[PDB]
């Protein structure tokens, strides 16, 4: 009896991911993902995508968790798709992610910032650039983009409208109507 | 006179090094340092240092000043001298450098921190990098150290009583008693 | 008696720029320069410099001062000159604008923040863009760039050693050791 | 002497509206103009203003004792003079307002805001707008522009370049260098 | 007499690399910046660049020969400059080189080829992979971009038009009209 | 004297464009461009052109050579000029291009080719259609015609005689008798 409206719309394999991406919020898109990869490893999944970004690697064990599983993972971004936001949207399975009319993409750099010794200091930055780049290269293969291209849009924010993100390569296509 | 303590002092040519080193009290330091000289281009002037260290331009405006003015500079570490504060210390005139009996020095490694993108992280990682290889030279400088020996006994702090200090070129001598 | 520092260092026509730039510490540089000014309109000014930067308009303040009085304003930069810092160290008498030996420079290009309605927003995005364009020309002319290569190179935080900032063109040598 | 640079300055008769404006900078400013009226009520006092504007009565107040005292208050700007300090830069003597190259002028609406019932609401409300209404009656007086293209521009933020300002008649002339 | 064209344009210093570059020709162009020097090594040396690149050996005579000799080397891009071109377009005077409205540029990495044994093979993978290392060195050098930049942007053909050759620092800016 | 006709009609600022446009035809065309200026920038240059086409940086080379040098260079088709041709024909000076009677044009987009991996191949087919606006663009740009219009009537080959050259925009007029 909609006790429960997302219970209910997780049986129809639809899963919401909403606002600051990060640890437990992640996890429990995760624990959903795997729960429809058991109920039925055939069957298609939906991530809804209404976002910001938020914390990396939270952000990443969605995404392996997106590949690992059985099921193609279909995306559609309503609202906004942001940073983080925008990675596990392009991350969708090829064909089957989607942006509604007003929605709006973005796209920029890893942000962080670390505190302490020089030493350490040199360890943290090294290893902000190493994810820079990964997260470039994996943006690259999600779009059919070149790292030049990714490079230069994502030095800094950029935004997309929905007719952009598909002429881009991070979405497929534009639902306008239920038809 | 007095009336006014640490003006008297002045009058004999000795300054105080007090704390945390910042801008502002790094400033009236350099003031005393440009003043005094105009007072005697050549006579010795005297800065006592009980610092725990601070920020570093601050010092190194400090330290510049001090390798400019005219006259010598004796530096005489008490209590502690740390960090920023053992540098300017151990970059005092040379064989003018002392501390006390039971005062102690502490080195290491530059602090630091910056938040922003991965881009701009960078530029601010190579820089405290670099500004860490010119302080192992001044260092390794007025010590009489080689580099190495400086950039691999800085990378964690470091604790020398007023003995230790002189075996390493910090401070020449120890007072005791004045005579 | 060399009461204040300060004021015993302004008697010699010499003044502290010290700080973070803002309005009132900018309100008390200025009054200092055209006091000295009125002193005696023919002699040199030197203004030290150690600043991480600051208010646009207060910096400004200063800048106009500087061009507007008859005695030439020699500056020194000890520590740091960043931003705004740079930007007046920069603004001296072309031949009298000094880098201690240790001091570093920074530019970048000017930051804002503003909250309201799309169309204030316009009146106020456009309007920093046009003090981003006085600024890189003024910046151009102090420096012998092309108006091509300070924005160019202000876009992100960009620091210049003292060797560098001669070189750049942005003081015009470094004072080294009194003589 | 210059144990204090403002008074001292003060007996050149220049005053310093610095900062954000408000009841008792108002009244210290009021105090210096009857003051220098008092030494001579003949020659020229020179007003600079380096301000974001502020409190309305506490600008009129200033607004006032310029017109009435017999000295003509020349104003001179720095930084910027934004609302209340666009109106007093303008407010001065005519044929003896300036403004320095690089200082930035803005004039916008009056600012404010009430609470409680909705009788006063209504009696506040109309206050206000009577308040605007003489306002740009002034400027519009003062700069010489129809009381429209002021009830125009004043809308919305609106700034002005030093040029420009004088185009529009704030101020007369632009300061540059002394000669 | 216009009996040689480029004979005669040589007398106003002007220096045309063209084609392909290989051993010969780039023996004509270096000796003619010696020949140049002998002239007047004080001068400037305009060398007009339009080629598709060509053997690195033969180029690096060139570059160097640029580097070692008094004259700038002041170098303009007309038509295209790739490989070779782009390399020694960048290496012309710092400030001083350009590229025309419609020249495009190139930049990618070593390219080459060897037959034999495993062991003369690894000498020869060794040797391209040290030219390689030498290049982007000297790219980075000379745009002022960082190495791993210049190495990832390398890896594959990348087209520049002069405005990106700009920003990215190939070149110092386009020339359109004479004036 | 007439020993080698060329050069003798190069004294009545004469220049000719025969045959296949490739790197050294046009490099020996721009250095009588440029040789021609440096000896009076004020009389115009003629450039006759008879032409197929040719290699598009080759011609862009000369094109962009036309409108730097201050000599205004007019532009007289003979016998035929297509693609490149047609191209450096209608970017002559404006009021002096023309046609001879019976001259023919023709107009089209680029031709080219690539060989190797999915990744390069795509690279460069990016550019060959950078170059396609870019070239359209500039012939809207000289012939006045509609943007679109252009793309359209260069999706294939269009032959226009002289009258049709001069209405469609290519060309001012049409030379018949010497006057």
């Amino acid at each position: 009896r909609s006790f429960d409206i997302y219970s209910r719309l997780l049986k129809e394999r639809v899963i919401f991911l909403t606002g600051q991406v990060e640890d437990h919020m992640a996890n429990l898109i995760v624990a959903q993902m795997l729960f429809l990869e058991a109920e039925n490893p055939e069957k298609d999944i939906y991530l809804y995508i209404n976002s910001p970004g938020g914390v990396i690697t939270a952000g990443m064990s969605i995404y392996d968790t997106m590949q690992f599983i059985k099921p193609d993972v279909s995306t559609i971004c309503m609202g906004q798709a942001a940073s983080m936001g925008a990675f596990l949207l392009t991350a969708g399975a090829k064909g089957k992610r989607f942006c509604l009319p007003n929605s709006r993409v973005m796209i920029h750099q890893p942000l962080g910032g670390y505190q302490g010794q020089a030493t350490d200091i040199e360890i943290h930055a090294r290893e902000i650039l190493k994810v820079k780049g990964r997260m470039n290269e994996l943006m690259a293969l999600h779009t059919g983009q070149s790292l030049e291209q990714i490079e230069r849009d994502t030095e800094r924010d950029r935004f997309l409208s929905a007719p952009e993100a598909v002429e881009y390569g991070l979405v497929d296509s534009i639902l306008t109507h239920r038809n």
